[PDB]
């Protein structure tokens, strides 16, 4: 007599991530109470289980949700607002003045919600969020059942979010207390950048991150000019200064990291630092060339993120992964750099580990949360199918995602979003388009 | 009383390419006998015309078909066959031996046909094809109503296509004679590479290309090792040798061009040479960094191509354009390089001009052929819509293409392919997958 479980998903291919470079043909995944309870051949699964419901996708690959390890998601409302302009013109004359005019709880809620639809439609199931009004974001992600590490911004300058150091840290503390032990939402400190966060604020982040047990999410070594300005002001590269401040350790999520030495690579490896690679943003802003292959081979935990929609301009992790994989080869002058399996690992388990969720998501293993994605591979764009891992990285587009679950709850069903209305989303986006136009 | 025309396409946005950087809101395009006969505000068009049929796409951008200016389209059957391997292992141990085993008219016809479906579904309407069995390819493109400049391969080594110099040139001559004055298919010489084509064969291409009035389609300066091997063998960089052979002129389509000097840039500008940029292939093979911004600002006609599906691994020109645009900024250390309008220009009119079709395709102007694409912009992935050109380059995915016409004939209608059956295409691709597996 079969054993009950809540859901059985049968697929043409299961890609567990752990073990590495393995593809399980004709396998199924059983789920109960949001948790993965079995991964096994589909014939073996049909004898073993009496699922309350079964989902069969014989043409699809089933893999863990992609983990977008660096977002500013309300900026979906600023999609393409200021393209093809140098960084300081982009920021000073476009991004900051628009943000100043529009940032508040409504803007953050609507932009985050728009991002959640875009992320689900493209098979992303978790984010490492970095934006003002983190309180609203956490609530929005939680309401939609979407997984997130939500950062509390710390910066030396006043904004609508907080006008003083004490206020930024009071908000951070409130965010952490509200979300302690939540299964979907965790919290992090997000000091903005080495050039916008003073030594005293960095010291306070170090102390509170240890006290409250939170990661530290930091834009680091993103540009040549950042490194040079740091030498002028502090006599030291930023990583050297952060090291002396006590911020280079197994809590640090270092984003961008385009300007780097070997010492620094092994520094990151020894201390347990994660690097988030955002290649499309880096290329588009002319920030430089993160040595992703060097970091990966030095055993630095590597994740992949998109950054925001004013410098990408999409949240497409399938694209981001492909860009990471092909750029890594050219930068390293080495065609074996960041192979398909390794890149897919970074996009799932690498991101999971960077956000401190490594034990709960990122691979299809018994006991982990059922954050899962079906990618249709029967589309002619992904045929013939010589190698499934190759196909997911170098040929599949994000529109081939057909089904998405987060903690076993259906979020996208045959390309349809559950409890979201795309028409209302689009109408809301047009309002914001008009408001920004007046600024 | 209204004036008759065959077809009126009404769209939310018309992007004519000529004039540059212009977007016509709420405009229509009238077409008769496959030719564009008017471009004008939709209200003005409804009073003027009595179309036999009208297509209304109020949420869409209408633009010229994308021109993929470098393909090896039968290699769609080799999609992902050998990823993450260095160039000489890729070629010698995988690509050449598989091609040797499978190349023939059936393989070329099936692979080309597969590519035509993928290209149409992604809004590509013209190719610059470079493969064995060009006779079969020309016939296949013509049968599907798909525009192509089809190259006759010239190479010093025997293959199933031709076993001697005389045979390669006899085939080339036959191809040209069969397709003279065809409105859809034109022909070019395709000497393979400087290192596979001897001086005598290059001389023969120069003479026949002038005599028969054909372009010359040549992989040029693709790799460091190509340039160095040339210095060893000929005492000269390859462009210097081709210059002395008389091949650097207004017939040359130079593909890849990753290894380049300034002299060479101005050389190309002075002589009317077109460069085809294939960024994704270049990055994936670690070939290097074509100075696309440098070439464009030096007035070198620049086009964009995908190369083949064993080194991309898709035929996605929306992606290729985005990669070209963002890579150009990082390579040039200049965020204003290859802006959205300029990149879109390269993808349409630049390709048109590279293939010698500049007077017939590449912009929405009266008198040109009605090769047109509707891109749905109402998808949330492309909202809010702050700038249409930005959106087409940095956010739109190829699955947002909804309708495609070539010479005014519908090829893709609401994502449905006309006179193609995707299921048969997929079944055929699986056969080839099995055959290759045995090699
Ligand atoms: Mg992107
Ligand atoms: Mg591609
Ligand atoms: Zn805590
Ligand atoms: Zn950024
Ligand atoms: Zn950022
Ligand atoms: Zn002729
Ligand atoms: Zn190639
Ligand atoms: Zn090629």
């Amino acid at each position: 007599p079969p054993e009950p479980c809540d859901l059985l998903i049968e697929a043409g291919y299961v890609v567990p991530i752990e073990p590495h470079a393995v593809v399980l043909e004709d396998h199924a995944v059983a789920v109960s109470n949001g948790v993965i309870v079995a991964v096994l051949p589909t014939a073996d699964a049909r004898v073993r289980f009496a699922p309350a419901r079964t989902v069969s996708r014989p043409d699809a690959a089933l893999m863990p949700g992609l983990v977008n390890a660096h977002t500013h998601n309300p900026m979906t409302l600023l999609r393409g607002v200021a393209d093809d302009l140098p960084l300081m013109v982009w920021l000073q004359q476009h991004i900051w003045p628009v943000e100043a005019a529009v940032i508040g709880p409504e803007f953050v809620a609507d932009g985050t919600t728009l991002a959640i639809a875009e992320m689900l439609r493209g098979g992303t199931t978790c984010v490492n969020e970095n934006y003002f009004f983190a309180d609203v974001q956490a609530a929005v992600y939680k309401q939609h059942g979407f997984r997130a590490l939500v950062g509390a911004v710390i910066i030396d300058f006043p904004t609508a979010w907080a006008s003083s150091d004490d206020e930024y840290f009071a908000r951070a503390g409130e965010l952490h207390d509200q979300w302690r032990d939540d299964p979907l939402i965790s919290t992090a400190f997000a000091p903005h950048a080495p050039y916008t966060v003073n030594d005293a604020n960095f010291e306070r982040v170090r102390m509170l991150a240890d006290q409250l047990d939170m990661p530290v999410h930091l834009h680091t070594h993103e540009t040549a000019q950042e490194v040079a300005d740091s030498v002028a002001q502090y006599g030291q590269r930023p990583l050297a200064r952060l090291d002396r401040l006590g911020l280079v350790n197994d809590r640090l999520i270092a984003v961008h990291m385009t300007q780097l030495t070997e010492a620094e690579i092994h520094l990151c490896a020894e201390r347990g630092v994660s690097v988030v690679h955002c290649p499309e943003s880096n290329l588009k802003l002319a920030s430089g060339f993160c040595p992703a292959c060097a970091l990966q081979r030095a055993s630095v935990n590597l994740a992949i993120g998109t950054d925001g929609c004013a410098s990408n301009n999409d949240l497409d992790m399938f694209s981001e992964n492909r860009t990471a994989a092909i750029l890594a080869k050219a930068v390293a002058n080495d065609a074996t750099a960041l192979d398909a399996a390794t890149t897919l690992r970074a996009a799932t388990l690498g991101g999971a580990r960077a956000l401190g969720f490594g034990d709960r998501i990122g691979s299809i293993e018994v006991g982990k949360q059922a954050d899962l994605v079906c990618v249709d591979l029967s589309a002619l764009e992904t045929q013939p199918l010589h190698h499934v891992l190759s196909q997911l990285i170098y040929a599949a587009g994000r529109h081939q995602v057909t089904d998405v679950w987060i903690a076993g709850k259906p979020k996208l069903v045959q390309r349809e979003l559950i409890d979201m209305d795309t028409a209302a989303l689009v109408a809301n986006a047009r309002q914001w388009r008009d408001r920004i136009r007046t600024v």
